């Protein structure tokens, strides 16, 4: 059986983001923040399954919501019909966002949310009789895996397989991530984005994460998004914030953008929204953007949509996730336990192979000098009983939001033990 | 007042897919082939929820499979780990496909499957040291809603929001769909695709559906895919068959391409694979294509992947779907009952307003002379208690594969009554 399982994987399964050339762990069961492999070895899962297990494994509220809705109605095509969970989820998600962010479109993944967002930005300007094709982004940003999503990024492995479908101006970090959390760095960042925005005709949108995930758990200086909000007002560009990773408590606020206290024009969301239990993603925008689509000549609406976008089970699970977050105070717990986590790890920056320790809420990153060190850190933490996420030179701790104080201490100890062996 | 509140929150907060900005039934529960709205009215659901409920609503085997896996492990990141459902599903899907199709990549939607398939096609040629950028498609084809997927289509509402990321040669239908089922139509289609393939440097791939869904339930003549197989074999282009709609029994074979009896180089799948119960999609290709990715200079593998691609609950549900399809013989049932459905509808072509009646298995279409007639037909059928899908001029019946002879007769009677009132 173990022979056969390894063999069917080797022969038939194509893994994402992996080389064709140690065996991978086979995970089989989880409970709370712990997960177990096929040999019975147990681990604290400090990568939250796929950076999205906001409520941990086998959460009874999420399980029951899924079961109830699956039995009733898994979905129905929302193009010419509706269902009750889509209405509830659309209302509830709008309710968590600033005034004016009221209109929610559902898709399956963060990449599809990016696809819809970029279409909405371009088409909005067409609808207004003033076409704009250009977007401004971070070079170190990651917005998904489809051609349009990858085109927004300047990360080397995101090189696209065609030619550019529209112009993008990708802003490089003006300092190393370790030095980005100062007032001096805010000035450099704001001015770099001002130059990018004013380089040629006004852009359709500026699209950024509030904390860069795949780009290395990069924490931005206070005021950066506020500076972008001002730039967008001056130029007309839509401010799009990608909350796919930061959304729903990850950083110790309901959304990453709330640390700066800005109101975006469009927000994308996925990951923690459904606890990872059903594929689900969403975007929310303004009534002005929405209503502009009455000018679309071909349909009189947005020419976008997926078969399972707005899946009823996904919507029902998301509502249960939001109930758990609110009932248990997971946003506040993430802030408080997050502070403990970061404080526990911070002294490891004294180690010669550790360049920086940085984070916000329940994302924390140990940046090593080389990827080789990062891989060795991750391997030793695994030996200590803790699963972490490697991202090039960065090692990231991204636990379920239901993590407790004892488990945070265990996480810190494992990372200390790993750094000692570097 | 509950229903009023529901309609109001939808109107205020929900952005529907593929819809005009400027009312809709609210479906609340289903069982087998029947669904009920919020007012209590019941219908035979002859659009299978979202053209994807292969096993109908509240199927106990699928419900149990979802419950069991959700409780164990909803997913884990497949980039550097594995889980047992992904290995099982990869093997099982490959086993249903012809010899040589062995390597399966998982994504959430048909649109993502197209994104991955086009990247694979382009990157495969780069890996070989002979870059090829061009694809050949049907202008009336539909492959999804993201920019790349829309670019493959020539349908007017799929106009993209940027410029072409690669060249596409889109073949127009040489005859109306009603005249496309003959040996003369085969000659015209084969010759048109030959001209497209030989127009300029050899293409990377030829990508087609085996029966055009969104293009109007268009049935292609016997031998068309065999002609494309020879053209791909002549020029080296990859033969990509889009089975997102036709896959898993819909046309009375396990795959739509099996009517012609060809071996594609890559097949995309979604819809019926998970019964609609969890968002799920897949693609399967050859070892020749797979192993070429060792030459990728940035990763040594395919630079693609989604957070929830290979979702364990989705995989476990797909395994249960395949068990139901096989145990119940739904492929052959769809062939036989589908032939009875088409034979029941066929005399309606005598009506002045009906220009064709066409189908294969459990997709059947009544083509009207104008969209207004099609809309009227759908509306009267709904009054008779049957839900059908409008696709421009085309009215489509796409029931769950578990439909029985009595329900087929109900379906035929509703459509007869509808056509009588045109
Ligand atoms: C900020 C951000 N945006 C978009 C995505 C893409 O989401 P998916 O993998 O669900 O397509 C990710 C995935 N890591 C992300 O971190
Ligand atoms: C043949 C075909 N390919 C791809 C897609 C796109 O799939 P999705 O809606 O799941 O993105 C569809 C959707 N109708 C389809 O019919
Ligand atoms: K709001
Ligand atoms: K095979
Ligand atoms: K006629």
């Amino acid at each position: 059986d173990t022979d056969r399982a390894r063999e069917r994987d080797r022969r038939h399964l194509w893994h994402p983001w992996s080389s064709v050339r140690d065996d991978r762990p086979i995970l089989v069961a989880g409970e709370g923040c712990r997960v177990r492999d096929v040999t019975g070895a147990g681990y604290l899962d400090a990568m939250a399954s796929a950076m999205n297990s906001s409520c941990g494994y086998a959460h009874p509220a999420l399980l029951e919501a899924a079961r109830r809705q699956l039995e009733l109605l898994p979905h129905f095509d929302l193009s010419a019909a509706s269902h009750l969970p889509a209405g509830l989820a659309a209302e509830r998600i709008a309710g968590l966002l600033p005034a004016g962010l009221e209109r929610t479109f559902f898709v399956n993944s963060g990449s599809e949310a990016t696809e819809a967002a970029v279409r909405i930005a371009h088409d909005h300007w067409t609808n207004r009789g003033e076409p704009r094709d250009r977007l401004v982004t971070f070079a170190a940003g990651y917005h998904g895996t489809t051609l349009v999503a990858q085109h927004l990024s300047g990360l080397p492995t995101n090189a696209i397989h065609g030619t550019a479908p529209f112009p993008v101006t990708r802003v490089e970090l003006p300092l190393e991530p370790a030095a980005l959390r100062t007032p001096e760095a805010l000035t450099l960042l704001a001015d770099a984005f001002e130059r990018a925005v004013l380089d040629g005709p006004p852009p359709a949108a500026v699209m950024v994460e509030p904390l860069l995930n795949v780009g290395g758990g990069v924490v931005l200086p206070d005021g950066f998004l506020r500076a972008l909000r001002a730039l967008c007002d001056r130029t007309g560009a839509l401010l799009i914030v990608d909350e796919v990773f930061c959304g729903f408590g990850r950083t110790g606020r309901m959304f990453g953008f709330q640390h700066d206290g800005v109101t975006p024009d469009l927000v994308t969301m996925s990951k923690g929204i459904s606890g990872g239990y059903v594929p689900f993603a969403a975007l929310t925008t303004t009534d002005e953007v929405y209503r502009s689509f009455a000018a679309d000549p071909l349909l009189g609406g947005l020419r976008y949509g997926h078969t399972t976008g707005g899946h009823a089970v996904a919507c029902a699970v998301a509502l249960a996730v939001l109930d758990v977050i609110e009932e248990r105070g997971l946003v506040g717990s993430a802030a408080r336990l997050g502070a403990e986590l970061l404080a526990g790890l911070a002294p490891l920056a004294e180690h010669p192979e550790v360049t920086d320790v940085r984070g916000l809420g329940l994302v924390a990153t140990v940046e090593c000098r080389q990827p080789e060190s990062a891989a060795a850190l991750v391997a030793e933490a695994k030996r200590q009983g803790v699963l972490l996420r490697q991202q090039g030179r960065a090692v990231m701790a991204i636990p379920p939001l239901v993590i407790d104080a004892a488990e945070v201490a265990e996480l810190v100890r494992a990372v200390e033990q790993a750094v000692a062996r570097l």
